[PDB]
């Protein structure tokens, strides 16, 4: 919460295989990282109330055991992303802390 604080990077690969690298506050969500730093192929349309499904992720294999897998809430909006896979999850519903330093996800072809 602490403005610029405690500082975790998250890599953003979108579908063209381009990654974009930020930095994010622990405490902070997926979602906000890529809002915050305008990264392509990521939206909010209901702005992180897991009511849509346009921040829709894929965590890359190496990080899902620490991320971990969708909520039942966090399921049924994923029921409307396009191609969701195992590893897919809704960006905002990823809490960033300092053991996701360095995460990988990667962004969708579609969100909408
Ligand atoms: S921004 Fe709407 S479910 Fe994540």
């Amino acid at each position: 919460v602490p403005r610029g604080s405690h500082m975790a990077k998250i890599n953003f690969v979108d579908h063209t295989g381009e990654t974009r690298t930020v930095e994010v506050e622990e405490g902070a969500t997926v979602m906000e990282a890529a809002i915050r730093n305008a990264i392509p192929g990521v939206e909010a349309e209901c702005g992180g109330a897991c009511a849509c499904a346009t921040c829709h992720v894929y965590v890359d294999e190496a990080w899902r055991e620490k991320v971990g897998g969708p909520s039942p809430m966090e399921e049924d909006m994923l029921d409307f992303g396009y191609d969701v896979r195992p590893n897919s999850r809704l960006s905002c519903q990823i809490k960033v802390s300092n053991e996701l330093d360095g995460l990988i996800v990667t962004t969708p072809e579609r969100q909408r």
